[PDB]
């Protein structure tokens, strides 16, 4: 395994879900019944959405976009009232990657804000994103068909699943993609929930930087079978998101 250093660390990049990266999804209408309300606030980015987005940062691309995309949210999400549709108009989008900027600290002007929550919630969108307080999208089918149809990203963006592979060409995917300086979408399900980030670098004895994109909190190196973020877990067990594991690969513009 090559030695690759945070691709994402190197150019700065760590973004979130909340504020201000979600101030253009859905204002929350509802009060779920037995839970406090979150009503007018925005919704979660959704993990799919900031991993994407790091990753789309990280090449600054598309500059234009190319196919808007529609979707009707589920009736059974208690957060809305229904039926809600959802529109982005990502045909007529310049991305404006200045003010897109790596990470948000609170003291960017507005615009910059309003750039990186307008990228979130296109992206979100693209990927049909159940949106609440936390918010939930299926991941990678639904990536890499975005990032291709929607956004323009080139057509060797494709989804691999963990169940196709050996451990030794599996790990030998991610490995080709970091040594093309192409960081990977990648996305498991474990005790602690399911969950979206981004691998980008490799330490050469099997572990593998992660940008869990939750601005940097539990970012460091994992085995991918080992993806345990301590930020996660009430009662101090164990728990990770190492089962139905996919990623998408080949993300780059050209
Ligand atoms: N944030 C949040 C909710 N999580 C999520 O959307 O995970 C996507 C996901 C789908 C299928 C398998 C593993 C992860």
């Amino acid at each position: 395994q090559p030695v690759v250093k945070s691709l994402l660390n190197s150019k700065g990049i760590h973004y979130n879900q909340g504020n201000p990266y979600n101030l253009l999804t859905p204002v929350i209408e509802k009060v779920k019944p037995g839970e406090q309300s979150f009503v007018g606030q925005h919704a979660a980015t959704g993990c799919v959405a900031t991993a994407t987005a790091q990753i789309m940062k990280y090449h600054n691309y598309p500059n234009k976009g190319l196919k808007d995309y529609t979707y009707t949210l589920s009736s059974n999400n208690p957060y809305f009232n229904h039926p809600k549709n959802l529109f982005a108009a990502i045909s007529t989008r310049q991305y404006n990657w200045n003010n897109i900027l790596p990470t948000y600290s609170g003291r960017e002007s507005n615009v910059q804000k309003m750039a990186i929550s307008e990228l979130m919630a296109d992206v979100g969108i693209s990927v049909d994103m159940d949106y609440g307080p936390s918010s939930g999208s299926a991941g990678s089918s639904r990536v890499q068909r975005a990032l291709k149809e929607n956004f323009g990203y080139n057509q060797s963006v494709h989804q691999i699943n963990r169940s196709d592979f050996s451990k030794q060409d599996w790990e030998a995917q991610i490995d080709k993609e970091l040594s093309q300086n192409q960081p990977v979408y990648y996305q498991g399900v474990g005790k602690v929930g399911g969950h979206a980030f981004v691998i980008d670098g490799a330490d050469g004895r099997n572990f593998y930087h992660v940008n869990w994109g939750w601005g940097g909190v539990s970012d460091g190196f994992f085995r991918l079978d080992a993806l345990n973020p301590s930020a996660l877990g009430t009662g101090g067990g164990a728990g990770g998101f190492n089962g139905y594991q996919s990623a998408v690969v080949g993300i780059k513009p050209l």
